[PDB]
């Protein structure tokens, strides 16, 4: 039994911004429950973070998580930039919202009643789910159903 979950996460997006799609799995206890949706227009950024989202939201008592992911955008996120964020409220020194935070400060509420490890991988070719979620983003992209509505095109 995944004795506490092991979650795979990607996410396409087809130009900067066109259509995008979230790929995603979640290995719950042992089954697996997969994650996608196609987004009219949006990003590569928005659809990582996205799933990271997600699969988190959707588990319903307290977790110990291994999110393994790919990104330089979630990783960089996190081991990095959000640590001075809620330092300062989610604004730059400019005092100047940062881009995204809409899905960010998302994140950051599943990701604290969870316990989560980050497994960063470069993988590329690595753990069938890696890819996976890839090809689920793909997927997603090139049958867009709803509207990224947090994608405000600027500022
Ligand atoms: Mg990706």
């Amino acid at each position: 039994m995944l004795k506490q979950v092991e979650i795979f996460t990607d996410g396409s997006c087809l130009g900067n911004p066109g259509p995008g799609g979230y790929g995603a799995i979640l290995r719950y206890r042992g089954r697996e429950k997969t994650f996608s949706a196609g987004y009219t227009r949006t990003t590569n950024n928005r659809m990582e973070l996205m799933a990271a989202i997600v699969a988190l939201e959707a588990l319903k008592e307290h977790c110990e998580v291994i999110l393994s992911t790919d990104s330089q955008y979630v990783r960089q996120g996190i081991t990095q930039w959000i640590h001075n964020w809620k330092k300062r409220g989610w604004k730059t020194a400019d005092k100047k919202p940062v881009k995204n935070v809409d899905l960010w400060q998302r994140l950051d509420a599943a990701l604290g009643q969870h316990q989560i490890k980050w497994e960063w991988v470069k993988g590329h070719a690595g753990h069938p789910e890696n890819e996976r979620c890839d090809e689920l983003a793909r997927a997603a992209a090139m049958n867009p159903t709803l509207e990224d509505t947090g994608y405000q095109v600027e500022v």
